[PDB]
């Protein structure tokens, strides 16, 4: 048995990208910035943790078909940073991440898991900072995981 997931204060949270490169340049300088309301909601999240467990974040390219790894949120958000640093000039602020996981993983693998607090829609059909119920972050977490 794997007895590790099944842990009260951890937050886990959906990251959309529309890039590859900025995927690349994320895992290289362990970086991230979402949209406005976005990172108001990673910031709060990370803030009202105070370290008391983990902000974990589940990269998936959009139309890509398979998350591509997990990190977790190591900064609250710096709003005000260099421009442009991304593929598209869309994003404003900066906040530091920690990759601790990198490998492909298909949605066939986790679409069973749907979120209650998106109208019960998979996992794998979420928006960028989509909230995971922590139950279901749980079983996420152990797929990825274990998948090979
Ligand atoms: C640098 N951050 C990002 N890059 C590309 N795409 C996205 C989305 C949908 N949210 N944040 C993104
Ligand atoms: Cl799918
Ligand atoms: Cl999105």
């Amino acid at each position: 048995e794997n007895l590790y997931f099944q842990m009260k204060h951890g937050r886990v949270f959906i990251i959309k990208s529309y890039s590859e490169d900025d995927i690349h340049r994320s895992i290289k300088y362990n970086i991230w910035c979402s949209t406005e309301h976005g990172n108001k909601r990673l910031d709060a999240a990370y803030r009202s943790m105070n370290g008391k467990g983990p902000v974990y974040l589940l990269f998936s390219v959009n139309g890509s078909g398979h998350f591509c790894g997990v990190a977790e949120m190591k900064s609250a958000v710096d709003y005000n940073t260099c421009a442009g640093v991304w593929s598209q000039d869309k994003w404003k602020g900066r906040f530091d991440v920690r990759w601790i996981f990198v490998k492909d993983v298909p949605n066939s693998q986790l679409r069973h898991i749907r979120l209650e607090n998106n109208e019960n829609k998979p996992v794998t059909n979420s928006r960028d900072t989509q909230e995971v119920p922590l139950e279901k972050a749980k079983q996420v977490l152990k797929i990825i995981a274990s998948y090979k």
